[PDB]
């Protein structure tokens, strides 16, 4: 069956399980374990990392056959297509790519500092703009159930995950934006992502890798 | 007209302005001009970034009429869908993918280190494991001539762009993949892009922002 490789953890591996689980998918998981610290060892992904058939080898990577796919919105939009998530207005198109950067560049600033061995020193400047952030997609959502328009897409994944990392780093950041809050239980009620979430195979956490300072655990 | 506002240097719009020009599309361009150090004033932005009508304020962003859009990615996309540039068998949808997200790793690790204080002192290791970046890019395309296939789309103008800015920070690094230099002789050798090469409206640098410390100037 396709499969899935990652390290076993969350990370950026969270948005592509709750896709592949929602769209019903055929698929296993090829985990990898980092070793713990100072070394860190990598070496059960590294034995392997060209071994794959992989164009820019990378974690996460997904095999489905003929296709070895890298870059985890890459991963997204491959299954998006086959489930018709990718948008199909022009306006729905804009949002679409608009947000699919736009995550990842607010999972980036929330991994630099966790990674950051002065994650202590510079959490107070990143809480301080995080309102600021939040704001933004609330304002963008808007009175629409999904953020590309009426009907769902695979950005929608990327902005819970987006939501879900900051209520578990700062609990009490969506309590201002009642629509971010709504848009969460949306999400998590969807039928086959309520049952994933209540399986053995649901990881929500290590957020991050072992060598995070924050949610390395 | 369609507007792309930006910071008055190359940076993230120069792949952009290339697909405007090579699409021939009518657009003017709203420069920003950053201020010297060592405050680096980036007022003449501030000051208009929250009233332009951008759900997520940021540079690039480009207008067309209703249209407001911020993400490079997304920008080059919206160009790309009006031109029949984003790919059309399957097989290239996934080549665009993962070239976009590709390319903006590839080309944030030499930002990273460009406007790191400590240029001088990361640069060694940078150019020696660039040779292994530039080889996969080379193995990518193979003997095709454009990266998603036979037909141009606009993920050759953003790895034109990462293979230009490396050629300009070591010029010998392109010697040992020869189908990397003709992709550039052909890319170049563009009609559109030719003449707007050679026009007073092209751009090739500063390459970063004053802030950098290679490439600022
Ligand atoms: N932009 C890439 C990032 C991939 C990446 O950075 N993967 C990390 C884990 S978060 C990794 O361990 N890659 C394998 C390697 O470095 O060889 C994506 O979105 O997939
Ligand atoms: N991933 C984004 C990055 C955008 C970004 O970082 N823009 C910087 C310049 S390289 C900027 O000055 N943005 C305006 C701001 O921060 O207010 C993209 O590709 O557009």
């Amino acid at each position: 069956p396709m499969i899935l490789g990652y390290w076993d953890i969350r990370g950026l591996a969270h948005a592509i399980r709750l896709l592949l689980e929602y769209t019903d998918s055929s698929y296993e998981e090829k985990k990898y374990t980092m070793g713990d610290a100072p070394d860190y060892d990598r070496s059960q992904w590294l034995n392997e990392k060209f071994k794959l058939g992989l164009d820019f080898p990378n974690l996460p990577y997904l095999i489905d056959g003929a296709h070895k796919i890298t870059q985890s919105n890459a991963i997204l939009c491959y299954i998006a297509r086959k489930h018709n998530l990718c948008g199909e207005t022009e306006e729905e198109k804009i949002r679409v790519d608009i947000l699919e950067n736009q995550t990842m560049d607010n999972h980036m600033q929330l991994g630099m500092i966790c990674y950051n061995p002065e994650f202590e020193k510079l959490k107070p400047k990143y809480l301080e703009e995080l309102p600021e952030k939040l704001k933004l997609y609330s304002e963008f959502l808007g009175k629409r159930p999904w953020f590309a328009g009426n009907k769902i897409t695979f950005v929608d994944f990327l902005v819970y995950d987006v939501l879900d990392l900051h209520r578990i780093f700062e609990p009490k950041c969506l309590d201002a934006f009642p629509n971010l809050k709504d848009f969460i239980s949306r999400f998590e009620g969807l039928e086959k992502i309520s049952a994933y979430m209540k399986s053995s195979r649901f990881l929500p956490r290590p957020v991050f890798s072992k060598m995070a300072v924050w949610g390395n655990k």
